RNA sequence: GUUAAGUCUGGUUUCCCUCCAGGGUAUCUAAGUUGA
């Protein structure tokens, strides 16, 4: 973590310009002491076995066999007992004089109730605050966020209007920025925290993170694609029909097939017809071509596997979901039939 | 044995509808949340 954090700092004081990379950098100097803590607590379990317990002093045993599938159930009782208390990873910070005694470092503006909570993590105080979307040049210059107007841009190009963040949550806005920095972790061990700095600030690379809007916007896209320069004609002018300038990629799949294809990808529906000045105009283009208006709805699919825990124990609730509980375990002597049956069947 | 003269009456009374069928079958609805 703290390679991770170190190497970030590096990463960025080899951008001093840009703005949001030497805000990055302002603002870390001012909070190692608090970023010094992982934002992300491990528990770590371990499990003994000796030759007492699987020879007989020449050979193997008659039990020993079993043996794995008794030290696997009692490491996974003493995860399943220690699982009973959650501690959460900001319980861990010293905050108390930090926040009574105003010490936190407010660079950005500054609360009129003590301290601002970060918006991205809810829990944690914020570190750098935004101006609200009413006038921020006039602000973010007389203040400490940027140092001119071209700067503002890329501050403004990463942190919106408004977005308070802690350290933390902080760091994740700066890794997603460019997430290269990675291999300081994916690698480890390897190479050092520097060559991973140089090879990055040698090969520029920027990379294009869907948001929301950009999900929700996916049939738009694309039916404005198959309207090449038949809906770029109309606009012709803002960039949405215009060059791929840089060779930027990205890991969406859909974004990464459907790039050079007329439409730039890169832009962001909250500025075209997802927004308040906009839209309107956005809506009668799309009026004006037999383009479906954008729902402003994504889908978050999420799953999980059923019982895969009890199956690595071999268990048969996976087997039977809902016939067999987990608790029938406790005395199976119960349930004798479907286990049986099952088991007998296998 | 003879004379005369016809006169009275001018269809009534019942029954005027009874019984059964008083709707049956088929369709019972189909086809068709979007933007801030
Ligand atoms: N024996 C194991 N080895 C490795 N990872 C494990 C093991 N048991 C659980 N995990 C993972 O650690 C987390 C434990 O969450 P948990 O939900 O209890 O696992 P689970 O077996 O899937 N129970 P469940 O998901 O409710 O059916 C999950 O991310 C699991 O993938
Ligand atoms: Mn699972
Ligand atoms: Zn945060």
């Amino acid at each position: 973590w703290r390679k991770l954090i170190e190497g970030l700092r590096c990463y960025s004081e080899r951008k001093r310009e840009d703005g949001f990379w030497n805000l990055v950098c302002r603002v870390l100097k001012l909070t190692e002491d608090l970023l010094q803590t992982t934002p992300l607590n491990i528990r770590v379990k371990q499990v003994s076995v000796t030759e007492d317990e699987i020879f007989n002093n020449n050979k193997l045993r008659s039990d020993s066999w079993k043996i794995y599938d008794n030290k696997y159930r009692q490491l996974v009782s003493e995860f399943k007992k220690s699982k009973l208390v959650k501690v959460t990873p900001e319980s861990r910070l010293k905050l108390f004089e930090l926040t009574k005694f105003d010490k936190l470092p407010q660079i950005g503006e500054k609360s009129k109730r003590g301290y601002e909570f970060c918006t991205s993590c809810g829990v944690l105080p914020a570190v750098v605050i935004m101006p609200k979307e009413d006038e921020l040049e006039k602000k973010l210059i007389d203040l400490g966020i940027a140092r001119d107007e071209k700067d503002v841009r890329s501050i403004k190009n990463m942190i919106s209007p408004g977005e308070r963040l802690c350290p933390w949550c902080l760091v994740k806005r700066a890794l997603g920025a460019e997430p290269r920095l990675m291999r300081i972790l994916l690698l480890g061990d390897l190479y050092s925290v520097e060559k991973i700095v140089n090879e990055i600030v040698s090969r520029d690379v920027k990379i294009e993170i869907p948001s929301t809007s950009d999900i929700a916007s996916i049939k738009t896209f694309e039916e404005m694609i198959e309207k090449k320069n038949e809906i770029c004609e109309d606009l012709k002018e803002e960039e949405v029909c215009e060059k791929p300038s840089e060779s930027v990629l990205s890991m969406w799949q859909w974004f990464n097939k459907n790039y050079y294809n007329g439409i730039n990808l890169t832009i962001d529906p909250e500025e075209y017809w997802f927004s308040e000045k906009r839209r309107r105009y956005y809506f009668s283009v799309f009026r004006r071509h037999r383009i479906t208006f954008p729902s402003p709805y994504y889908a978050l699919v999420r799953a999980d596997s059923d019982y895969l825990g009890d199956l690595l124990e071999g268990k048969l609730t996976p087997y039977l979901a809902g016939i067999i509980d987990s608790g029938d375990y406790a005395n199976i002597s119960e349930k004798k039939e479907e286990v049986n049956k099952l088991l007998e069947e296998y």
